[PDB]
C-alpha cells in the first residue's frame, strides 16, 4: 500500500546540530497529526530518548521520548534476542543502561560478546581487552560504521580499527547502512517495508539502508549528500528535496 | 506469523554440483504439497529456470521451472524499476536474454548502466569499456559477489575486479550476501518476511542475507559452513541441521 | 660522495606520451657528455630498448638503445637469479623475449611461477589458468602496480586484480614503489646508492623507491605530481623543479 | 664482494622474549671476533640500547649498548634529516628521548609531524588529535606496522588504525618491511649493502626487506616463518638453517 509509516533520519535532516532546520517542527507535526507511526533514527549511541528530546525541544522542536531510535536502542534490541547475556563493553552512557536493560551482566571476565559503542575513556587497555576476547572467539557487535562524529572526534568505527587490525576480525554493524536496523524500526512501529518510506540526507547509509530494506526512499539534499551523487548511483532515490520543509507525498 | 513461505538456496543445500543431496525431493516436495509459495535461489546468473529445471531432474528432482530465482532474473527485476534502458553488459547467456525482457537495448555506445555477470569470453577489451563507462559517471551493477565458481573458474566477482581497479569504483551487487534479492524473492512470492525462512548453507551469505532482511534463517552443514563457524558469529541461524532431511520446522 | 650516476623517470619527465619535453635532450645529452652512467627508467613492460630509441628519436631525442630499463628488463633480471626456468606468462611481447633470453621456458605445464605483465589478449582462460596457478603455489610475480596505461587502458594491475581475487594471494610487483627495481638499476650501471640521484615525476612511485633505495631524489613538475602534494608527504624531495630544463644540480 | 657487515634480528633469531635462543651468545662472538660491524635490529620502539643490552646479559648474552638499532632510533634519524622540528607524539619512553636528542620540540601546537610509536596510555584524545593533526595535514610517521607484541597488546600498528581510519591516511612507516630502516642500519655500520647480509625469522619482514635493500638473506627457522613458507614465496632466501647455531656462512 501506501506511505503509512515514517523512519527520518535526525542530523543532516531534521538538525544541524543543535539548530533545527526550517520547517522540520511543521514537517514531523504534520506526520502525527496524520496519526501515521514515526521514529527518529539516528546511527549514534551516546543519547537517551530524553536527552534526544530534550535536544530538540530547545531547538524548538517538540516530540515524545517514544519516537527516537538509536543504535545503542538498536543494538539492545539485537542482543535481547540472542544467548548468551555477558559481554565486554567498549562505551558508556546509554548503550551501557540499554544493555542492561536488556538483562545483560557486564564483565570482563568470560563474556558472550564484545560490544563497541563510544567513549571518550576508550584507551589500550580497553582495546587490549577488546582484542584478546574477539581473536578468542568473543561476539564482536558494534553500533555504528561511522569513522568519527563532529570534526574529527572519533567514532565506534575508529574504536573498532584497532580490535579489528589487532584480532583480524570485523564486527558487525548494527547501525546504517546495515539494513537490519531498518527491520528494527519497522518492528518498533509493526510496521511492513512495503508501506514505509525512510527520508535521509546520505545516500550511502540512510537511502543505501532504506533500499536494501525494501522502503521507498527520500533524499533530502540539506545534509551529506548532494543532487549530483545521485547520477552515477546504481540505485537513486524514490524522491529528493532540498529538505523536509517541501515533502509532501506523505 | 508462522512460516508460510521458503526461500531455499541450491548449491550446497539441495544439489552438489550435479548430484542431488539425499532428501531433497522428498524436502521439497513437501513443501508444495502444503502449498507455501517457493523460491529456489542461486547467486549464479548463468542458468535460465529451464536449465535449472532440467538439471534438477536429471538428479531426479522434479520442480516447476516458475521456482528458480537466480541473481541474473533479480538484476533485471532490479533494473525493470530503474530510468534508463541502455546498458553495456559484460556477460552471456541468461542474463543477457532478461535484460533484453526487461526492455533493454545493449550498446557500447552512450549506456546508463554497465552491467557484469558471467561469460567466459571475457578480455582485456570489455574490461577497458567497462571500466572507462563506469569512470564516466555509468551506472555499475554487478550479479553476484563471488570471485570464482567450481574450482578456480573466474565469476562475477573476479570480472569486476579490474574495473572496479582501474575505474576506483566498487558495483551495487545484486546477489546475497545483499539483502535486496531477498526482498525481491518475496516480492516473487508476494510474501512478507515475518512468515518466510529461508534454507542455505553458507553462514556469510544465505544467513547474513535472511538475517538482515528479517527472515528466519535455517543453516544446514551440507555444503560450505561448519558448525562451528557459529560459536563466533555475530547473529546465529534459527535453526541447524545436517541437511534438509530433517528439517521439519516447516 | 656527489651524484655520479643518474636515473631518469620517463613518462610525465622527458616524455609526454610521444612528444618530448621541451628541455630532455639537452638535459639527457649533458649527462651524457659528463660521462656520468645513465639510466632511463618505465614502469611498463610494453616496449624494448630499441622500441625505446626510436620513440625518442622520432620525438627528436637521441639516445642508445643500452640506456632503457623497463619492468619486463627488470623482471627478466629478477628471475634470472632463481631456481625453476618454467613459467605461465600472461604478458606479450618485449617481456616474452626477455625471459626466454633468460632461459625460460614458457608453459602451462607444472610452471614455477605466474608472471604477469601487460597483454591486450588479456582473458578469462589467462585469469582462470593463472588464478589456479598461483592458488596451487606457483611463486606470483608482476611487472608493475599501475592500474591502467593511457586512458582507461588496462594494465598490469588491473590484469591482476581478477587472479589476486581468485587465488587470495598477491604478486610481488618488480616495478616502482618497489626499491628492488632501484637496486636492478644500480646494479645495471655498477653505481652505488650514495652517489646516484632519481628524477622523476610521480612521487609516489619514482620518489618513494629513490628515498627507500637511499638515492637523492628529484622531483620535476612537469608530470603527475603537483608542487602542493609534498606539504603533508612524510619525506620530501632532495630538490624540485618545474621540469628537466633547470636541473643543474648533476 | 663478500660477506662484511652483519644485520642480524632479535626476536625468534636471537632472543625468545627474556631468553637467548641456544647458540646466539656464540654467533654473536664470533661476529665481533672477526671484526664484522654488528646491527641487532628490532621493529619495536620501546627499549633504549641499555634496556636491549641489559635484557640481553640477563639471558647470558653479552654485547655493546651500541650494536643496537630499533625503529624508535631509526625514526629519530629519519626525522633529523627532515626540515620541521615540531611533532606531535603518540608514544612514550625511548622514542621520546631519541626525538628530543634529534632537536626535536614535542607540542600539540602547530605541530609538523604526527609521530605513533606505543604507549599503554594511548586513549580518545591522542587518537583524536592525531587525526585531527593528520587530517589537517601534518606529517605522519610511525615507527613499525606490526599489530601487536607478545600475546595481544596493542602494538603501534593498532594505534595507526583509529588514526587513519579517522582521517583517511596512512602514516610512513619506519620499520621492516620498509626497506629504509635496513638502509639507516647499514649507515649505520657506513656499509654497503653488497657486503652486507641479514639474518631474520620473519619472511615478510627482516627477508622482504634486505632482498629489496638489495643485502643477502639468511632465514632461521626458530621464530615466525617456517620452511614450507617459501615454496610459494615470490623471492627466497640466500640461506636457509634452523637457528643462528648452525650459520656459518659468515
Ligand atoms: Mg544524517
Ligand atoms: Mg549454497
Ligand atoms: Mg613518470
Ligand atoms: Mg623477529
Amino acid at each position: 500500500m501506501t506511505i503509512k509509516n515514517v523512519i527520518c533520519d535526525i542530523d543532516g535532516v531534521l538538525m544541524h546540530d543543535n539548530v533545527a532546520v526550517p520547517g522540520a517542527a511543521e514537517f514531523l507535526h504534520g506526520i502525527m497529526d496524520k496519526g501515521l507511526p514515526l521514529v527518529l533514527l539516528t546511527n549514534y549511541p551516546s543519547q537517551t530518548g530524553q536527552d534526544l528530546a530534550n535536544r530538540f525541544a530547545t531547538a524548538g522542536v517538540d516530540v515524545p521520548d517514544s519516537v527516537f531510535y538509536t543504535s545503542a536502542m538498536a543494538t539492545a534490541d539485537f542482543l535481547r534476542r540472542q544467548e548468551g547475556k555477558k559481554a565486554y563493553v567498549v562505551g558508556e552512557g546509554a548503550l551501557i543502561h540499554e544493555l542492561y536493560k536488556a538483562g545483560f551482566t557486564i564483565t570482563d571476565v568470560n563474556p558472550d560478546f564484545v560490544i563497541v559503542g563510544e567513549t571518550r575513556s576508550y584507551n589500550w587497555d580497553m582495546m587490549h581487552k577488546a582484542a584478546y576476547f574477539v581473536a578468542n572467539g568473543a561476539r564482536f557487535i558494534a553500533t555504528n560504521p561511522d569513522t568519527h562524529g563532529r570534526g574529527f572526534y572519533p567514532a565506534c568505527g575508529a574504536l573498532c580499527a584497532g580490535i579489528e587490525k589487532i584480532s583480524g576480525r570485523k564486527p558487525f554493524y548494527v547501525g546504517k547502512p546495515s539494513p537490519w536496523i531498518i527491520r528494527a524500526a519497522l518492528n518498533k512501529m509493526q510496521a511492513h517495508s512495503e508501506e514505509t518510506v525512510i527520508v535521509g540526507d546520505n545516500l550511502r547509509t540512510d537511502i543505501l539502508a532504506g533500499f536494501q530494506a525494501g522502503l521507498e526512499t527520500i533524499l533530502v539534499l540539506s545534509g551529506v549528500s548532494s543532487l549530483d551523487d545521485i547520477d552515477s548511483m546504481p540505485f537513486r532515490p524514490s524522491w529528493i528535496y532540498p529538505s523536509v520543509a517541501e515533502i509532501d507525498v506523505i
